[PDB]
């Protein structure tokens, strides 16, 4: 009657993502006792990083912290949760949540539990400085969450996972990179950073997802109680508002230089990033892309 559910990490285990998880997932344990168990089989080297999604779906593992970028193979879908322009606990009160759990069931034989990261918008990092939001030239490493927009802009874009990123910046391979505000200093990366530029676009996505048929086989009582600390963890994401803040100015220290542009172009550049980032959603998943962009912003924020 005590259940044990087996979690992957997408992500590196010396990642902010993974520092996270593993003190949630021992308060799991210490208080599930005869109830319910998390056992963390760690990280990319269990189960590969794009192929995690793949593990939840077929339910070769039960849960995954993942973001949908990474298993766009499962479903295209997977990638339009950037594109929230509210935060999770008000997704779980409009019916933004309800809908993507609805979409990650048919189209992923997975139940999407918990968002565990926002508020940690994306930016381009490079060693080659620009004046314009251009990337002419550039060699970009990107994960799907980048590809439309960064095309838009020009660069010449390669996939990694993030456990390759430092190995690409050192090779040469790449002149820059997408990746959040926060989490460039996990791998080192900072090494190899000249340039952050600003503003930010979109928002991180990670979650926690679960195969579908393990989560309906719990019990009342075990769904009920994994529920009360999935809303624990979604309840420390104000965590992210201070590290994004830390991480910003850790960047400055550290040498790395933000290049701005003025108010217009700024505007223009986050509205272009949306602009083909729903373009792109609208052209894999048309109907599903519609339902999501009405519940992904809220009326009174539209014009700001
Ligand atoms: O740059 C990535 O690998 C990416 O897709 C991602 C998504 C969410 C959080 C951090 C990185």
């Amino acid at each position: 009657q005590e259940v044990t559910l087996r979690l992957v990490s997408a992500f590196p285990e010396n990642g902010i993502y993974v520092q996270r998880l593993l003190p949630w997932i021992a308060k799991v344990n210490a208080e599930g006792k005869g109830v319910l168990q998390i056992n963390f089989l760690g990280g990319p080297k269990a189960i590969p990083t794009f192929e995690a999604g793949n593990a939840v779906k077929t339910g070769v593992v039960d849960m995954a912290m993942n973001t949908g970028a990474f298993y766009t193979n499962v479903m295209p879908e997977a990638d339009f949760l950037k594109l929230t322009q509210i935060p999770v606990a008000e997704q779980r009160k409009n019916g933004a949540f309800d809908a993507i759990n609805k979409v990650w069931n048919e189209k992923g034989n997975t139940q999407y539990l918990a968002r565990m990261v926002e508020n940690q918008p994306f930016h381009i990092y490079t060693n080659k400085k620009i004046d314009k939001p251009d990337l002419s030239g550039q060699k970009i490493r990107i994960s799907p969450v980048y590809r439309d927009f960064f095309q838009a802009l020009n660069a010449n874009v390669v996939t990694t996972p993030p456990g390759e990123v430092y190995t690409a910046l050192e090779r040469g391979v790449v002149d820059g990179y997408g990746w959040p505000i926060g989490g460039i200093f996990d791998l080192n990366w900072q090494e190899k950073t000249k340039f952050r530029v600003d503003p930010g676009f979109y928002d991180a996505e990670v979650s926690l997802t679960m195969n579908l048929p393990a989560y309906k086989k719990l019990t009342d009582a075990q769904r009920n109680y994994l529920q009360k600390q999935l809303l624990v963890l979604e309840a420390e994401n104000t965590f992210w508002t201070r590290y994004g803040n830390v991480e910003t100015a850790r960047q400055e220290t550290a040498g790395i230089q933000t290049i701005k542009f003025d108010a217009a172009t700024s505007k223009a550049f986050r509205e272009k990033a949306y602009e083909v980032g729903w373009a792109g959603a609208m052209k894999q998943s048309p109907e599903v892309a519609a339902r999501f962009k009405t519940l992904f912003s809220k009326a009174e924020n539209l014009y700001f």
